[PDB]
């Protein structure tokens, strides 16, 4: 990340603005409201400084920049018009090691001042980097069409409960169930806005009241095949919650990115599921939100009713939430669909690597009017060619595979059946290989890329 | 207003931190990914950090904290479960007037560190004070869900063209209605993505020529099989910025119940499909963000081929959010996985104008999965058996998949036709020897 935001506390903290026009007026204005001990050195001052002073609010110093106004502090701000004195007040702090901000160089300083939206104790800060204010003064006002209008006294009243709740439940587990129920109370809400302190009270009781569940559970989700924004709305809620993810390499790195920070991420892609499952129960069995994370659909070739059979098994609580599984991304994102007027009836999701005994049904995989999608089949594509035509697929069946469907690293490759195992040497895992007449629709429905 | 939020700029500046564990470990990675010319200070460190330190990527320090190690800090974390080494490092870094972070006290120093939302240049910060933070989090989630994630592509770009944007749109109005259309511009924000330098420049000169009126696209979006947590992050996105929304009766409400409030709303359920595909370019001709909301998948049964083939013909840009088809959404909430084991090496999804193949329905070890079937149920268990499925072979019908309304009624094929009128539209006949393990597996209840 380009910033690291921070929320400072800045109660009795000295900070220097140069300065004494309006921006500086703008940015004394936040640091007045954050508690600053705030000192402002200028050439001149617009009326609202001496305003400021006369109640003893700040101090001004009227004259030319003073570096050694910077000893103390803890921010600088230089708010001039001349750019050479606001390179001598960052100059200075550098030297210092005090986070500067020069207002009209974001690039030049060190901190950048962001949009702030203000529902205190909830703060939200917005900042495109400075390089566009246009979008921080047009998200700023997003959010502030997003967060509800009593979300600050909600928030405020949590915080005046923060100690009951850390001292009637024990474990950041139970006190994260209170929250959960806290914040979604809508009728807590009402009444906090209500000034109602009767029902405030009700709720409240009846709230610390309520037993909570202790056991961990066990969420197989569907990572969708890479693209991040495929993930569903429930995905991005688990593991926007779990304490452990458990994932593979299927699992893109865009997904991980949606994985809260403060969740234990563990790697199992390369091992045995006899481990797997294990690994799933032992951290479920700790009382954690455990997110089994899958490439796709957990339940297409993913192995997942085996990790929810042992966890049944163990008394342990699961759901699933499932997954644009790799049929459905590479259809969307390589303009085929599976299904098109009558050029593909069914569609047949396949498994290219079988168990070691026993093979596919051919004859069967070779009926026309279908659309016939291998996972895992690259290392069998010829078979796959051999096979197919063999139980009589036309020669010039369209086939095309999908590597790394939905990504930026999307590649697709295209042809005839007869191509097909040389067209699996073109592309790498993860790829799909998609085969009926459907393939023929690209060139009319292709709207992603082309590699 | 209790806490200034600052962006800082991290990157070859000094911090500490002192904490070797798993607390220590994410703050550390923030920072890193900062920039931070990070040193860590334990008494012994997770193998994370040797990890980072013998790739250079940070300095360890090993044993008591050591106060000069803050000298030349800029920010300081104590970021272990001591609370007297934490208070050594909030005075030591009070005292240099380093900013300071302690994790587990975030009333105890200088910082606290907020929900970050990264979509670097852009960048939201979301903090209501520390510890549990399910506030933050519920605001975090929320955000994530609606910022596109190359959205920092977008708004790096934005800052470059900001010179451009200016001397064509004279009043700062124009160049505001410019920038919205710019932010939610899907292929413009797709190239950028995509590195498809082509693309970029194809969609800035689009943007700078057409109308400040005319958006006008098409998405195909899937809505998933009913409930609304099964829609995509980008499926979301894009109905929240649709002028107009066409859907049919195979979209829940709770979908629709998410589709920006002064988007036009048009349906078209019970309507043949040649007045749908009209409608869509008649209203992207209009310059209008259309979405059309298509039950599970757009391309598994939908006739979403068909309605883009209208468009791609008129020059109307559009695009395809896969949807949670009615097989996997009703799979994962009956507890029936399509695969599992050696139970089926396919899963065929068919529907019930043409002929369809017994024979080959019949096979073992296959997941049949029947859509709008329900009227050809009878003849659907009289001709499996014809054709040598084996009696007690598990069936299912999933009626509302993934609604709170589902209703799965399950036996055996010998069982089926009866077992299909007692569900009505819209349902799933599932035909396998995975209905079985609904048994263990279902957890919706
Ligand atoms: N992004 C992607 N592009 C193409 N194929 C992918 C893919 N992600 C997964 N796959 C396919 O899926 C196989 C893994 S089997 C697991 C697939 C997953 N459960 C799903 O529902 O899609 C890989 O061998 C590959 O064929
Ligand atoms: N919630 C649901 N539960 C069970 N079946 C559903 C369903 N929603 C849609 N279907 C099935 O889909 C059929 C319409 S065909 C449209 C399917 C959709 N494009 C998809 O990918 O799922 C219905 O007749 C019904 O059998």
């Amino acid at each position: 990340m380009d910033h690291l935001p921070i929320f400072c506390q800045l109660r009795d903290r000295d900070c220097l603005i140069v300065g004494g026009g309006d921006v500086a007026e703008r940015k004394a204005r936040l640091l007045l409201e954050a508690g600053a001990r705030l000192t402002v050195n200028a050439l001149t001052f617009i009326p609202q400084f001496t305003v400021w002073a006369n109640e003893g609010m700040l101090t001004l110093v009227e004259g030319p920049f003073d570096e050694t106004l910077l000893d103390s502090c803890w921010l600088a701000i230089a708010a001039t018009d001349d750019d050479t004195v606001n390179q001598r007040v960052s100059d200075a702090a550098e030297s210092r090691r005090i986070f500067c901000n020069v207002v009209d160089a974001p690039k030049a300083a060190s901190f950048i001042m962001p949009s702030i939206i203000d529902r205190s104790p909830l703060m939200v800060a917005v900042s495109a980097g400075g390089t566009s204010g246009v979008l921080a003064r047009l998200l700023r006002e997003k959010l502030e069409s997003l967060l509800p209008q009593h979300l600050g006294q909600v928030a405020r009243y949590a915080g005046q409960l923060r100690a009951r709740v850390k001292k009637q439940f024990a474990t950041m587990g139970e006190r994260r169930r209170f929250w959960e129920k806290f914040f979604v109370n809508d009728r807590l809400a009402q009444s906090l806005a209500n000034a109602d302190e009767k029902a405030v009270n009700a709720t409240t009781e009846r709230l610390f009241s309520e037993p909570l569940d202790h056991r961990g559970e066990v969420v197989l989700v569907g990572a969708g095949p890479g693209d991040a924004g495929l993930l569903t709305l429930k995905g991005l809620q688990q593991i926007q919650q779990a304490d452990i993810v458990v994932y593979d390499r299927l699992v893109s790195d865009d997904i991980m990115n949606l994985v809260r920070r403060d969740a234990d991420r563990v790697f199992v892609g390369k091992v045995p599921q006899e481990e797997i499952n294990q690994i799933l129960l032992r951290e479920a069995q700790k009382g954690k939100r455990v997110v089994r994370l899958k490439g796709g659909d957990p339940f297409i070739f993913g192995r997942g009713g085996e990790e929810l059979e042992t966890l049944c098994h163990a008394g342990i609580p699961f759901s699933v939430v499932p997954g644009i599984t790799a049929a459905s991304g590479c259809s969307a994102y390589s303009g085929i669909p599976l299904t098109h007027r009558d050029y593909a009836q069914s569609v047949r999701l396949v498994t290219g690597h079988l168990k070691t005994g026993g093979e596919l049904d051919w004859e069967n995989l070779a009926a026309e009017k279908q659309t016939l999608v291998f996972y895992m089949g690259l290392n069998q594509a010829a078979t796959i060619q051999e096979k197919l035509i063999a139980f009589g697929m036309q020669a010039d069946m369209p086939v095309a595979l999908v590597e790394n469907g939905t990504s930026v690293k999307q590649r697709v490759v295209h042809g005839v059946l007869t191509q097909l195992g040389e067209l699996a040497q073109q592309v790498e895992s993860p790829a799909l290989i998609i085969v009926g007449r459907v393939v023929a629709l690209r060139d009319k429905l292709n709207w992603f890329s082309n590699h």
